């Protein structure tokens, strides 16, 4: 339970950070 | 111990996402 639930959130946040550092990447170079 | 490092990673992630969000509204405005 706790383990699972934890890595369920973590890869929740990794999408969201992969993208937000692809639209930082846009902006600064584009 | 995986639980341990997916609660340290965890953290970090959040404080990265906020952390480039706050970037992200620097940009729009100069
Ligand atoms: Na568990
Ligand atoms: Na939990
Ligand atoms: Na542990
Ligand atoms: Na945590
Ligand atoms: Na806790």
């Amino acid at each position: 339970g706790e383990l699972a639930a934890l890595k369920q959130e973590l890869a929740a946040l990794k999408w969201e950070l992969a993208a937000l550092k692809e639209e930082l990447a846009a902006l600064k170079y584009g």
